[PDB]
């Protein structure tokens, strides 16, 4: 039950200042980490702690000339947010908690912010891309005049779907349909994944795997079937794609990452979050793990974002 799992997450990464805080990387707050403190807060129907990380985030992170977030505070950096890049998957989690907790609360002003962040992330983080318009992962570092990098996971289609029905903008529904293409297409290897990242090339629209990063389905792209299963978009296909990989290795095996090149795996299995995943999307036989046995803070955020998206309690924010 989510206010269960709820605060146990909040036990081991809560401040009382509102930041959340990986015990592992204890000298860092993100904005990917505050949106998922905001949205599982909101979600768990925890307003103290959600009234305090959304004011630290608002503070300390949110650009003073538009309504995105800088990436990360740095403890001990001087300044402590020097780098003012975004990360658009924080932003959209921050808006979608916003717009849950507006509605939940009957807060008209947690409204009028997520609708400022959506508003930004419109007119800065998209562009036009051969026949599509697609969604950039940051201002910084991923767009060139020769290629495009975009990172799938970062459609985080909930928040996506909320824009649109706070807006009625015809784009946000192009965004989303666009995206859905783009990820049918950008599938590589045996088991026809989606990698961490993506490249379209400007000049000819060719797909490929980006360079910078090792070409691998791992811990940005495992949210992809997730986030597709949550907005009910996932396809008979790709279901049936993911649940060939998932049944391959086994709930006892599955793979922290898998190369798109060459097929070979980690040889370590991926946490129980990615367990968490595979239960929402095919694997045999689907109870979701516990937040107690977590071996981490990455494994902790997405076994929670799953208990958001099974939503057992059939909550709807409206």
């Amino acid at each position: 039950a989510i206010a269960q799992q709820w605060a146990i997450f909040r036990d081991k990464y809560f401040h009382p200042n509102g930041r959340i805080i990986d015990t592992g990387n204890s000298g860092e707050s993100h904005s990917e980490g505050q949106g998922y403190g905001m949205l599982f807060s909101a979600a768990a129907g925890d307003q103290a702690a959600f009234e305090v990380i959304w004011v630290w985030a608002r503070t300390n992170l949110q650009h003073k000339d538009d309504a995105l977030f800088s990436w990360r505070y740095l403890d001990g950096h001087k300044p402590p947010v020097a780098d003012k890049n975004n990360a658009t998957d924080g932003d959209l989690l921050i808006a979608l908690a916003l717009a849950w907790a507006g509605k939940r609360w009957k807060r008209a002003d947690y409204i009028q912010d997520a609708m400022n962040i959506y508003g930004d992330v419109l007119k800065l983080m998209t562009k036009s891309v051969g026949p599509y318009t697609v969604l950039l992962p940051g201002a910084v570092g991923f767009l060139t005049k020769d290629t495009v990098t975009l990172n799938l996971s970062y459609y985080v289609m909930p928040s996506l779907m909320q824009a649109f029905a706070l807006t009625g903008d015809a784009k946000w529904t192009k965004v989303m349909g666009d995206g859905l293409q783009i990820i049918a297409k950008g599938r590589f290897g045996e088991w026809k994944l989606p990698p961490d990242w993506l490249s379209i090339n400007l000049h000819t629209n060719a797909f490929s795997i980006a360079k910078g990063w090792p070409p691998r389905f791992s811990y940005d792209a495992i949210r992809v079937p997730l986030y597709l299963s949550w907005a009910h978009m996932l396809t008979p296909e790709l279901l049936a794609d993911f649940s060939r990989f998932w049944n391959h290795y086994g709930a006892s095996a599955l793979p922290g990452w898998v190369d798109l090149t060459n097929g070979a795996r980690s040889p370590y299995n991926a946490p129980p979050g990615y367990l968490a995943v595979a239960s929402c999307t095919g694997l045999a036989s689907a109870e979701l793990p516990t937040l107690d046995h977590a071996p981490d803070y990455y494994s902790a955020a997405l076994t929670m974002l799953a208990y958001i998206a099974r939503n057992q309690a059939d909550l709807y924010f409206a």
